[PDB]
């Protein structure tokens, strides 16, 4: 079966795979309301997986918002502690997501781009308050349905306030340049270079710099940004410092016929300096987002988020402990 879920739940359909693990889409069976059901097949066997579950559980146990996923239960160890290998999450089931849609024949308007930015930043704004950044958002990561409701989902790579840049590789379309040219202060305007890439996918419905490697992705951003003013610098400098006095090219020649206030919002948004990026908070309070901006309904979040867990220095068997400790304290406040 593979799937050995109580008599609470009915299983439908197998929707895909995370990295780690399995994704379906259940029905609760009193109730009958539909719910995605994740497996973790073997949870507990290598300690950088199950630190990142552990931090996920956290993280989301933590929330409450319309516009960031959440965990509506997590199934008990139905055999004894020791031979518990796998572990069931209960999440909210969306339909699609914004890879999906952005990628599709269907037509893509700019109220629907507004609409999904809204949601995108009110759902920062409340994660950042906590003082959590994201991390790795991208469209796949921003589960979405047929009346637009959008939320964010897939924690593992958050953090509060080791990884090596590879080469040859292309999975970093939407990583700030802080990320890139490991620069020593890293806050919460890296998910809005995020924001920017994903906002301005939405607009062409294509991506903006789709590097195949580490080099074409710094190159992607230097044609279109320029170069970063000495200041904005400090091996690898290097590579950057002589290369040829290039200027900005403005938004409006890389989107023609695009909306005015998209512009100007998304050009607050896309900018080396990290401190030089609108905050999610402020980005609520532009024209752009008018229609939707209501201050009594784009709460933060209190208390913030204690990763006190995280840096601790954790065996296998310790990570175990602490990930079924949190499904008995999830049952506990509950029940
Ligand atoms: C029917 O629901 C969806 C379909 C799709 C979808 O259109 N695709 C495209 C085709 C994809 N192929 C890969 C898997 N193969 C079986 C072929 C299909 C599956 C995903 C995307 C998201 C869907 N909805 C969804 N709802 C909830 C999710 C989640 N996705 N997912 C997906 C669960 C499938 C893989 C990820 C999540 C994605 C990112 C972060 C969190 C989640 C998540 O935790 N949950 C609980």
């Amino acid at each position: 079966v593979t799937f050995d879920v109580g008599d609470e739940y009915e299983i439908i359909e197998t929707i895909g795979n995370g990295a780690y693990g399995v994704v379906s889409s259940a029905r609760r069976r009193l109730t009958g309301q539909q719910v995605a059901i994740k497996k973790i097949p073997n949870a507990f066997d290598v300690v950088t997986n199950a630190k990142r579950t552990l931090r996920e559980l956290k993280i989301l146990k933590h929330f409450k918002h319309d516009n960031i996923i959440a965990i509506k239960d997590i199934l008990r160890p139905t055999v004894p502690y020791g031979e518990f290998k796998s572990v069931y999450v209960v999440l909210d089931l969306m339909e699609s997501d914004l890879h999906q849609i952005i990628h599709s024949s269907q037509p893509l308007t700019l109220e629907h781009v507004r609409y999904f930015l809204y949601q995108l930043l009110r759902g920062l704004k409340y994660m950042h308050s906590a003082q959590v950044i994201h991390r790795d958002l991208k469209p796949s990561n921003l589960l979405v349905n047929e009346n637009c409701e959008l939320k964010i989902g897939d924690f593992g790579m958050a953090r509060g306030l080791q990884y090596f840049m590879t080469e040859y590789v292309a999975t970093r379309w939407y990583r700030a340049p802080e990320l890139m040219l490991s620069l020593h202060e890293y806050t919460q305007a890296i998910d809005l270079w995020s924001v920017g890439c994903i906002f301005g996918e939405m607009l062409a419905r294509r991506q903006l710099f789709p590097g195949k490697n580490y080099v074409h992705q710094l190159q992607l951003i230097m044609m279109v940004l320029g170069t970063p003013s000495p200041a904005v610098i400090q091996r690898v400098r290097a590579y950057i410092q002589s290369l040829p006095p290039r200027q900005p090219v403005p938004w409006e020649t890389v989107y023609p016929g695009a909306d005015r206030q998209a512009l100007s919002l998304l050009g607050r948004m896309l900018r080396f300096e990290p401190s030089a990026r609108i905050s999610a908070a402020a980005a609520l309070r532009h024209p752009f987002l008018a229609k939707y901006h209501d201050p009594d309904d784009e709460p933060d979040c209190a208390p913030p988020f204690d990763f006190a867990f995280d840096r601790e220095a954790l065996t296998r068997e310790r990570i175990k402990e602490a990930i079924v400790a949190e499904i008995e304290d999830f049952h506990a406040r509950r029940e």
